[PDB]
């Protein structure tokens, strides 16, 4: 996250690290075995890790859990990211309490303008890595689609939506990939891609939510 600031230990309940050996994506809780992310985050060897915020020590909350199965979007396209979704299922249920929790589907689509919380532990720097230790977060809001196509031209799908800052500074980076975009207490968006980190007039692109609720519900209701 680039221009974000630290979250604060367990603020973001939902949130996951996907770890093969180190933190390679996140990802958000949607029920206690489910956990939704990116398809480009996915690889065999994947241990969800729960109730993190200092991802390089153990401080007490985190609940360690393998994947007991990846679902990437059938339709997911690798050289385009359109339908960048994947469902992990967990080889057995998180416990829940206030440190560790699920976020709600949207009902509806969240319209431009709508401010949302995107988290993370991907690079802080824009040129340059450096990866923090904690969850940073940041508040951005989700842009008119016409300044998103303006932005990226034939690279947005319908299932595409762009948040962020237009004058740089402020923006989700790698190792955010996978991660929430939260608007009113629903999940509206996955990380997905952008060009660089917080360069201007380079927002962030996410993957819309709202369209894969059907899928997200009948794929769980039949795994
Ligand atoms: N600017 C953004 N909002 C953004 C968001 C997620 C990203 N994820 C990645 C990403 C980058 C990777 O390494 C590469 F820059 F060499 F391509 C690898 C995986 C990623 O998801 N870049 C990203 C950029
Ligand atoms: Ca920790």
């Amino acid at each position: 996250i680039v221009g974000g600031y630290t979250c604060g230990a367990n603020t973001v309940p939902y949130q996951v690290s996907l770890n093969s050996g180190y933190h390679f994506c996140g990802g958000s809780l949607i029920n206690s075995q489910w956990v939704v992310s990116a398809a480009h985050c996915y690889k065999s060897g994947i241990q969800v890790r729960l109730g993190e915020d200092n991802i390089n020590v153990v401080e007490g909350n985190e609940q360690f859990i393998s994947a007991s199965k990846s679902i990437v979007h059938p339709s997911y396209n690798s050289n385009t990211l359109n339908n960048d979704i994947m469902l992990i299922k967990l080889k057995s249920a998180a416990s829940l309490n206030s440190r560790v929790a699920s976020i709600s589907l949207p009902t509806s689509c969240a319209s431009a303008g709508t401010q949302c919380l995107i988290s993370g532990w991907g690079n802080t720097k824009s040129s340059g890595t450096s990866y923090p230790d904690v969850l940073k977060c940041l508040k951005a809001p989700i842009l008119s689609d016409s300044s998103c196509k303006s932005a990226y031209p034939g690279q947005i799908t319908s299932n595409m939506f762009c948040a962020g800052y237009l004058e740089g500074g402020k923006d989700s980076c790698q190792g955010d990939s996978g991660g929430p975009v939260v608007c009113s207490g629903k999940l509206q968006g996955i990380v997905s891609w952008g060009s660089g980190c917080a360069q201007k007039n380079k927002p962030g692109v996410y993957t819309k939510v709202c369209n894969y609720v059907s899928w997200i519900k009948q794929t769980i209701a039949s795994n």
